[PDB]
């Protein structure tokens, strides 16, 4: 924010978040997990993903 964004760059961790915690949990749980994600899809990825900009 005060260094021209980059500041931004900082959720990329997500993505090693993401993965622990199917090691972290024990049963995995996809359904929890996975299934999650597929919410996003869903409403077209209010982010930028639906390619197509929703």
């Amino acid at each position: 924010e005060y260094r021209k964004i980059l500041r931004q760059r900082k959720i990329d961790r997500l993505i090693d978040r993401l993965i622990e915690r199917a090691e972290d949990s024990g049963n995995e749980s996809e359904g929890e997990i996975s299934a999650l994600v597929e919410l996003g899809v869903e409403l077209g990825h209010h982010a930028p993903w639906d390619v197509d900009d929703l």
